[PDB]
């Protein structure tokens, strides 16, 4: 199944954010992160991402696609964003095995509100 989220200069939850913040797909599944305003790019947080997974880290202003195979949670960022809290979750799977070690991971007080909702939304 293929997925799109944009990255956007605002929306309902303030400005800088990610639409969805918060995503569930299977293993095998494809998002496409689509800066629809520009100056926006996906990279993935330190320390947020599962066992066998790559980090990644998208140009500014390009639509990136990821295919996500490896389980678990994942917290992204837009890098030039970041302190201002542009952030979002993607689950890959059921009952991700890092929810703990993510939970964990430094983040900007912006950033962590956010991905603390958008784990959270998840129901984790
Ligand atoms: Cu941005």
């Amino acid at each position: 199944a293929d997925f799109e989220v944009h990255m956007l200069n605002k929306g309902k939850d303030g400005a800088f954010v990610f639409e969805p913040a918060s995503l569930k797909v299977a293993p095998g599944d494809t998002v496409t992160f689509i800066p629809k305003d520009k100056g926006h790019n996906v990279e993935t947080i330190k320390g947020m991402i599962p066992d066998g997974a790559e980090a990644f880290k998208s140009k500014i202003n390009e639509n990136y696609k990821v295919t996500f195979t490896a389980p678990g949670v994942y917290g992204v960022k837009c890098t030039p964003h970041y302190g201002m809290g542009m952030v979002g979750v993607v689950q890959v799977g059921d009952a991700p095995a890092n929810l703990e070690a993510v939970k964990g991971a430094k983040n900007p007080k912006k950033a962590q509100e956010r991905l603390d909702a958008a784990l959270a939304a998840l129901g984790n």
